Order: C-alpha cells, then sequence, then structure tokens
C-alpha cells in the first residue's frame, strides 16, 4: 500500500546525516528501508482548521420592534427621540403633510421621525485561518511488526526516537495549493463553504465586525429594513425576509466543508524533509506501467485551478509507474502539470488518484502510453472570486 | 554564456541522489557537467500570468439617461416614481417651493424625486494573481548537440528524461520579490500597472464587484453623477466627464506591464533543486574579477525596493565573479543586499545584469575592486502604497 | 552559551559541498567545528523593520472652524453655499420654521445649509510591512579568538569569505510566526502595537487612503462631528473630543512594539542553510537532561497562539536535551508544538527560553523527565481578531 522511496529522494551523506524527501498527501503513505533494519512507513492522518477567528458576522434575518415616531406641527420644529442616540436602533427623518385634519392650525410640511430596534434573528461568519488554526497528523510507523508527530505551520518539527532508526526529525511544510490569505471560512446555520475573501467584504448585507464585544451593533441595517409611507403621525417599518435563500444560490459553486464545532476537516497535502543519522537506504525503482486505465469515477474539479482523476489499472506489472500527460489544446506536451508526488499504482487491485493542473482553456490529459492510452479532453474557465449575491 | 554551477552547490550522496541548487533568472542561463557526459544547461524562458479573477471594476465614465421627475403640491404628499426601485437608476429626493406661478393652490414647499438611469461607457479593472494563475516555461538542455518544462505554484515539479543523464526532477519556487498578496493588476483601456490593492478598493470611483452576473449594478453612482438644483416639475441631472486622465495622473510611477489577452508576461525568478541519481558533477570555479567596470545604462528603480544595475567589462580575465558592495550612508559595508545569484562575467562584451536592494535612505553602490571600482550613491524612499486620485 | 551542531543537520557530500541546517532566535547562537579548524560560531543580532508604507491615517481628535450658514424663507428656494463644494468642509443640508419672528412673510420651512470646515489634530497610521522592510542582521564568527551578514527577504544569499573554512554562503528565511499578511504596525501619538488588518480597516473613525497627497482630505468626518439643531439663521456644530482613550481601550491586549523614528525591532526568528566546502563537520551529540527544572518566571503568552517559557536548570548533566512535552486535555502526548529548534541547557546558570504551541482549550506542558517533571496546565482561548472599538 505503501510507494517507496526512490533514490533521487535521499542522499546519505559521507558525513553527517542520511537526508530524505517525501511527500505526504491523504491516502497515500510512504516506505523506504535502511541497511537490515525494518521498513518504516510514513503516512499524513488528518488535516484540521480548529478555532479560526471571525472576521465579520453578516445578518440574514433581521426582524424589527419598537417602533416609535414623534411628528411635529408646522409651525413646532424638528421631530426629536432618544433612541436617535441609541445603536440598537435603525432612524429616518423626513416631512409629512400636517394640517387642520391631524391638528395642526397651518397646512404645510411638518417634521417626523421614525426609530424602530433592529435585531438579527439569523447571520453568517466569515472566520480566517491563521497559522495557528492549522495542524496535521502525521503517523510515522517502524514495522517490528506507531507515533503520531503533531505538525504545524509555527512548529514544523517534530523529534522522534524510532526502534532501530534511532532519531528521526520530521520537518514538515504544506503544499502550495490552498490559499488561506486568499480564501475565507464561510459558516451558515449547519453548513460551511471556501470563499473568496473579497467576495465575502463586499457582500450587501447588514455586517459587525468579529472584535470582541458585548454590545452587537449591526452597519447597513438599512439593507433590511424598509419605512413605508409616513402618515401625520405614525409610520410603519418592515423588514425583509431571510436572505439564507439567496445566499445558498449565490454560494453555488463554492467548496462546501465540513466543520463539527470549531473545528474543519481538510484533505491535506504535505512536503516533508526527513532526517536521520547517516545511513544507507535501499531506494525504490519504478518501471513505467504498460497496461491500460480505466476511469473509476468522473474528472472531478477543484474551486483552484486543479482537476482529480481516479483511474484503476488492468496491466500486468504492479507495482509501476503510471506515465501522465497533459497537451494544451493543440496538442503540445506541457512537461509538468503534474501535482502528485507518487503517481504509483502500487496494488492493481486499488484506484489511484491523481492531481493535475490544466492549462486555461481547451486541453488533454493522458494517462497511460501508447495507443492504450486513456485520451481526455478538458476545458479550464478563467478564475473568479464567485457568483453575485442578488 | 551560461554559468556554471560551483561546488558549493551540489552534493553527491555517498547514497542515494545528487542534489543541486540553481537559480534561474530571465536572461542568464546555468550549466554543469558530470563525469565524462555531455553539458547541461537549465535556462527560464518566460513567465506569465494567465486568466486573473476580477476584484472589482470601476467605472471611469458613465452616462445618464431617462431623466423622469415627479413632482408633488404641498399638500399632496411623497412624490414617488417606480425606477426609485431600479438599480440601473440612480435618485433624489427634495422638497421645492410650489405655488400658484406653477399649479399649487398654496405657497410652500412640494415633494420632489427624480431618479435617472446610471451607464458604464469607460471601466478599469482591478485582478488578483493567485497560485493558478502563475506559470514559468524552464528549457533544459543535454550538449549532444531542449525540453520545456512548466512549473507552476501548485505544480512545482516536473520529472524529465534526458539523454545520459536519465531522469532529473525540477523542483522549482518563485524567489521571493513580488508580492501577489499585496499588487493587483490593474488594466484601464489598453495599458495595465501594478498597484497596491488597498490603494485600488479605496479608490473613489463608482465600483462593482468581480463576481458572477447578468446584471452590472454600480455602487457609489453619485460619484460621477450630480443633480442640478430642482425646479417645481423637473430637475437636471447631469454626469462629470471622463477619469481616465486623473487616472492616468495617480497611476503615475506605478509599474507599467505588458498584456495580450488574458495573458501578462514577467521578468520572472525561479530558485530550483535539481535531484538526478549519484552523480559526480564537475563543479565551475570562478576568480574575482580585477578589471574595471562600466554602466552600460542609468540605474534603474523598481517599485519593491530593488535596483537593477547592468554594467560592463573592460578586464582580461573572464569569465569571472563581480565583486559587488553595498554601504550604508556611512561607509558600513553591508555583507548582503546582493539579489543576483550568480553575479558572473561569462563573456566580456555582454553586458551583465544586477539586481541589489539598498538600505533605506543614502548609500553607495560598489562594484569592482580597488580604486578601479565604480562607486555609486543612491537614495532609497521609504514605501508608499502610491499616489492619490484627486 | 552555543549550541552545537547536530550530526543529523549536515551532509558532507562524497563530492559537492557540506550543507548545514541552522535555526536562530534572538538569544540562542549556533556553533559547529571541522576537521581541525577553529570553531564556528552564528548569531541573530537584530531584526528591524523599517519605513513600512501607511494604508491610512485615521482621525482621532478633530477641530471645527469657519462654520458658515445660509438660510432662505419658505419662498426663497434653497440654500447655498462654495464651501459646499470644498472638501475641507463638512455640510449638513435641512428645513427650519421661518416666519414673521426672522424675516419672511409666510410662516412655513426654508432651507438651511450648514457648513464648517475639518481639521485633524492628532491621528494614528496603519503601517504595513512588505518583504522590502525587513531585514536580519546575522554576525558570523571563526575563532581565532566577526563578519556580520544582512539577510532579508528579498536577498536572503550572503557570500562571506573565512578564516580557515572558506568561502560560505547564509541562505537564510523567516521562521513561519508573525505574518505580516495579516497583521498591521498601529502608531498612535509615540506607541505602537500590532494589530489584525480588517480590525483596523473597519475602524469607525475618519480616515484617509495613505497615498501621496498635498492636500489632505478625510472621509467619514460625521464621525467626529455633530451639527446641533439648527436656528433660522445659524447653527453649531461640535467635534467630538479625542478617541485616544477609547483607541486605548481597544487596543487592550494588542502587543505593544518599540519603534524609534521609522524603524522597529522585533525579536526575529531564522531558519539557515549553511554552504561550504566539502568539508567533514564534528557534529555534536546532548543526552537528555536528568535533573529538575524550575521556572525562572510566568509562562508569557503571544497573540499568534504561542508560549513562552523560561526555564532554570538544577540538575548536574549539562550541556544536555530539555525534555519538552504537551499533552491535549485528557494526556494525549501531541509529538510536536515545540517551536524552539535547540532546547539545550549549555549552561546551567543561564535559564532557557522555550516557545511551544498548546493546543486549544485545556492542555499540559511537561519539561523534564518522569517524577522530577515540571507540569502546568494552560488554557488556549479561540483565535480573535482584537475588542471592539466603542
Ligand atoms: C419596548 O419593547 C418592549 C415592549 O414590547 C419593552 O418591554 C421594552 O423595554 C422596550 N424596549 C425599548 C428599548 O424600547
Ligand atoms: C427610456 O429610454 C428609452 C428612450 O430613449 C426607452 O426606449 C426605454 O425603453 C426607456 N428606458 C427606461 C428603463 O426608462
Ligand atoms: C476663515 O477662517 C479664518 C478666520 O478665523 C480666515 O482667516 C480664513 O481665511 C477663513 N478660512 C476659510 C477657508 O473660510
Ligand atoms: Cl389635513
Ligand atoms: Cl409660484
Ligand atoms: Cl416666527
Amino acid at each position: 500500500r505503501c510507494v517507496g522511496i526512490g533514490n533521487r529522494d535521499f542522499v546519505e551523506g559521507l558525513s553527517g546525516a542520511t537526508w530524505v524527501d517525501v511527500v505526504l498527501e491523504h491516502g497515500s503513505c510512504v516506505t523506504t528501508m535502511a541497511k537490515d533494519k525494518p521498513t518504516l512507513d510514513i503516512e499524513l492522518l488528518k488535516t484540521e482548521v480548529t478555532n479560526p477567528a471571525v472576521l465579520r458576522k453578516l445578518c440574514i434575518e433581521a426582524k424589527i420592534s419598537n417602533t416609535t415616531t414623534d411628528s411635529r406641527c408646522p409651525t413646532q420644529g424638528e421631530a426629536t427621540l432618544v433612541e436617535e442616540q441609541d445603536t440598537n436602533f435603525v432612524c429616518r427623518r423626513t416631512f409629512v403633510d400636517r394640517g387642520h385634519g391631524n391638528g395642526c392650525g397651518l397646512f404645510g410640511k411638518g417634521s417626523l421621525i421614525t426609530c424602530a430596534k433592529f435585531k438579527c434573528v439569523t447571520k453568517l461568519e466569515g472566520k480566517i485561518v491563521q497559522y495557528e488554526n492549522l495542524k496535521y497528523s502525521v503517523i510515522v510507523t517502524v514495522h517490528t511488526g506507531g507515533t503520531i508527530a503533531t505538525i504545524t505551520p509555527q512548529a514544523p518539527t517534530s523529534e522522534i526516537q524510532l526502534t532501530d532508526y534511532g532519531a528521526l526529525t520530521l520537518d514538515c511544510s504544506p503544499r502550495t495549493g490552498l490559499d488561506f490569505n486568499e480564501m475565507v471560512l464561510l459558516t451558515m446555520e449547519k453548513k460551511s463553504w471556501l470563499v473568496h475573501k473579497q467576495w465575502f467584504l463586499d457582500l450587501p448585507l447588514p455586517w459587525t465586525s468579529g472584535a470582541s464585544t458585548s454590545q452587537e451593533t449591526w452597519n447597513r441595517q438599512d439593507l433590511l429594513v424598509t419605512f413605508k409611507t409616513a402618515h401625520a403621525k405614525k409610520q410603519e417599518v418592515v423588514v425583509l425576509g431571510s436572505q439564507e435563500g439567496a445566499m445558498h444560490t449565490a454560494l453555488t459553486g463554492a467548496t462546501e466543508i465540513q466543520t463539527s464545532g470549531t473545528t474543519t476537516i481538510f484533505a491535506g497535502h504535505l512536503k516533508c524533509r526527513l532526517k536521520m543519522d547517516k545511513l544507507t537506504l535501499k531506494g525504490m525503482s519504478y518501471v513505467m506501467c504498460t497496461g491500460s486505465f480505466k476511469l473509476e469515477k468522473e474528472v472531478a474539479e477543484t474551486q483552484h485551478g486543479t482537476v482529480l482523476v481516479q483511474v484503476k489499472y488492468e496491466g500486468t506489472d504492479a507495482p509501476c509507474k503510471i506515465p501522465f500527460s497533459s497537451q494544451d489544446e493543440k496538442g503540445v506536451t506541457q512537461n509538468g502539470r503534474l501535482i502528485t508526488a507518487n503517481p504509483i499504482v502500487t496494488d492493481k487491485e486499488k484506484p489511484v488518484n491523481i492531481e493535475a493542473e490544466p492549462p486555461f482553456g481547451e486541453s488533454y490529459i493522458v494517462v497511460g502510453a501508447g495507443e492504450k492510452a486513456l485520451k481526455l479532453s478538458w476545458f479550464k474557465k478563467g478564475s473568479s472570486i464567485g457568483k453575485m449575491f442578488e
């Protein structure tokens, strides 16, 4: 089940250490073996975001109450309410017709002020992932027939003592992929999505800072509140309905994600350096596969410019290296664009996930060699920050 | 033409691989050679940004039409137009004098509402560069007397098969320089610039999200529209002229960039690790140059704290290493601040580009050794996000 | 005083170079030694941010003057002032009661406009740290019984010539910790803090772009200015007091930082690669400490998810490696979360600083082995962008 480490991925020093490169991906696991010692496996078990900070909260369903109105006859100056100075209140000033029929000695315009109490009933939250929120669990196993290392952006290193191998340092970083500088965690009711940051910040709903407070205070309440036409002494204030449906539609296409409580689970990717004492490893070689591949399922698209391809091998020579190619609209082999580190069929009866990054526009993905090759045409659309909330 | 790889930039393992460090820069090319094998050259051919997402669009020239006005006599309540609920329309409410001369039984203030249709005629776009938008083409050549690798942030690796050398992995990353988290691609008409992000976001023009929509809807239309003084029954609405000229002036100093269609070409920089099978490379040594250097052209300034210096060598001992130094206002040699990886005169008749990062304030750049040295004084101003749009 | 380099942290090539990993932290210093050569020490001396760009300036104390009012009798149209078109002026329109007692032939509402000149008296500035603003001074010493390298994000490399060791390349990067994409430098009067970016951008004070200008022009002046109730011909305009006190309270908990002029000093952290010519280094081993540790001071908390622990060793076997562990609320050893690279007691009478990154929630920190161990319970609160400015 593990992919063996190739001799290009390590150096034994004449003196000093043996240094080893590995890439860990959800699912995959990597293995190597030293001069007469037990097998060594490494594997990424999970990737979690925990307790991310709120950027802003937004209101998708508001309620209105305590509607108060003050009005004054044309010769009686500007109307005033004390709730004008209350930030729980949303207020509006006008002038209305006044005259004999409503208590005034003159026909003319009278001042009017109306204030109502705004309450958010249903809100959503946009949350930022910082370095302190990301965590990876990496399990390292010596096959005397396991130790779970915790890796974080600020604590990328874990020194671990192994039977027979000795002290082994794991020095791991996240692979380049999802960018938490640009993507925000959006949580509405019970579901979550990854959305672009300015998309979120520019949403036209009442909003409040994520900052620490005792007194929740909304900005842009007007976006959900409608003051109806005023009468001499009274004016109705109304509220829009819930915008959960408008938000659901605007989020169409955004990646949904699974979060229990304050924890969100990702499909992580790590690049690691292993440092151990000077030691001669047994590098593992693989011949290019020679048989055919079928698509175990449809080519899936990520929201950050990649595609995931899962294939099944039909040939006889596993374990072997999967021949992979990308060609742009016009046949040019690209000699790159393969994201998966270890494109290896280690088990003929296990499907193999391959991630790759197609050119923009029309292109072709090719797995396998020769005429036996699976050829798939792909169209990749230019980048977008999301769909407009209406 | 290529700079040879020095023995400090590789290790051959006692076992495992040979690992090699190289830095690739536009222009330069690097070379090395193994125990009785053909020469090996690597070179970065181009760097492209393709199809970046729109953050916002901004309106620099608007037009107005369908101006409609409703007015009511003092005793006839609030004026209303259905276009008040139309987001293509920009509206304004007031009260105006009404009386016998314009159909009203009373002298007093009458309600008035005016709505006009806003259209953007000329817009600009600010676009964000994400990882999926960046691409590098690297050509690798074996001198039997070439293979073009594609490298991207998410797919930094390219395995390539070479004559005599075997399987060679290119593992490349962008060098630290331009920061696409901070700098935005601004496109107005046919020209483009790199501008700071908050500079852009805080521009005082009507704007609309880059988000996907069928119905273009502007925010802050007031910034280009002027409602003139209202009359009893009518009111003119006017629009500012084009702000292309104000934008051109505010962009003064911002780096202009070349973009055909959705592609923008950069002068890229890559740091690479080459991994190949255990092999003894022939490391190349260079003596410090001993002759003199002339400036083939004026010292050029970037907008991110560097300067580019291109020099010509006048001495006899090429290929050789160019002695370089930086001293702060008060003579302190800085032992650093040289950005160029391979400051090598490989060809006496080719000029050499050198990039360096001066201290802030007054300093000196020094190329060459001794009294034969070229000494240049430099002033570097503190950082700025740009000039104010007025 | 220096921590010796372990044999896991270097490789001597069979051919090519000797490559060495080191982590440099304020305080610590690292050392190694080659086959019959003088000792070699490296140490980070300082970390400075110099001349960061202004994002926005915000006004915390404003002043008002040149209050002008125009008013018109009910039958005399809309009031107007030329300062309405002056961006130094803040203006407000209404209608007021007019009648025989103030010069008008009719009782009714008359137009009124009031304009006052806004001036900021006390401002604050939020500043962004870019790559060109960060600098590290690294001193390298050969013990014949020192050369100061300058390292920056864009110029991470420094080639230095040493007695006996030869040419030595320092290739250094900042460790993952403070994130200048997210944290902004806030300067009010003479103090500075690190604050979150959106916290700052969403502050409710009058603001102006950091962009280059001759004419300082504020947005959202209303936030400090109060137009009092208008009279027939006059209206007072007033200004809030200074908000320095409200800002001081809202900044409660934000990290304060020391800045003289345009320079801000940090407690930096660097990860370095040393490249020198092929050479057999003397790797240094340390046994795990066996004695006890006391807390020389209280466990300190950073604002980015770490804690600093300084301990004193009471045992007899220095220099030795400090046994460190973290367990989550329920006893699980985490095999990671240690940030300090070289957790070494090199001197029994010097305290040792240890930085670590606890799980969120309840956990335990453990220094020392066995029953002699110091066991400390910790609670870590979820992330926050700061406290609400009220
Ligand atoms: C008005 O709302 C309720 C009546 O429904 C009353 O008890 C409450 O104290 C008032 N709230 C405010 C702030 O007006
Ligand atoms: C008004 O504008 C044109 C007349 O120029 C008319 O044909 C069009 O349908 C109207 N548009 C709106 C929305 O008022
Ligand atoms: C008004 O303010 C002062 C009087 O205090 C006067 O000298 C100045 O020129 C005027 N400024 C403006 C712009 O009104
Ligand atoms: Cl009436
Ligand atoms: Cl009239
Ligand atoms: Cl009166």
